[PDB]
């Protein structure tokens, strides 16, 4: 799960 | 904002 | 599953 | 908002 | 259990 | 995608 | 328990 | 992704 | 890679 | 949603 | 590596 | 969300 804000 | 679950 | 808001 | 499941 | 994709 | 368990 | 992905 | 337990 | 939604 | 990489 | 969201 | 590496 990786988020790039 | 993009998330890769 | 990847979402691009 | 587009999601690619 | 109900999922709404 | 939202699930309600 | 409800999750909103 | 937010879950409300 | 297998996902079970 | 469970993924097994 | 297995994740259970 | 629990991951078992
Ligand atoms: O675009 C970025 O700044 C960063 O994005 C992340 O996903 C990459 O792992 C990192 O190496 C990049 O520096
Ligand atoms: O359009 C964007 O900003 C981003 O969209 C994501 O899906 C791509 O993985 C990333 O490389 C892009 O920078
Ligand atoms: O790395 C991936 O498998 C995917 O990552 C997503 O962000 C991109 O939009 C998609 O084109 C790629 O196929
Ligand atoms: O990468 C893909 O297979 C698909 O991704 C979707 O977002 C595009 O609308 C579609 O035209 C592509 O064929
Ligand atoms: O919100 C919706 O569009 C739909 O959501 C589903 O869960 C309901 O069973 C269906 O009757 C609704 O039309
Ligand atoms: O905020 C949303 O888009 C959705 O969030 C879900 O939890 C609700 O069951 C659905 O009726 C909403 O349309
Ligand atoms: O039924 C429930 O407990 C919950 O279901 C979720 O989808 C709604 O977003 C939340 O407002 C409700 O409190
Ligand atoms: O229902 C709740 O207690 C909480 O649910 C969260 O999603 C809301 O962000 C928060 O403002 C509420 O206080
Ligand atoms: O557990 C399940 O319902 C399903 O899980 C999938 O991964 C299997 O390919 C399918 O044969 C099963 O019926
Ligand atoms: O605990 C669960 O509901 C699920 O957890 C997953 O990791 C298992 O592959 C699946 O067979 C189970 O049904
Ligand atoms: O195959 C595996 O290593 C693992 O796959 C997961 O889905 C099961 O929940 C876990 O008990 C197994 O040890
Ligand atoms: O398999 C393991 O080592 C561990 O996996 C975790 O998910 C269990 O909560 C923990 O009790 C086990 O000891």
């Amino acid at each position: 799960y990786y988020c790039y804000y």
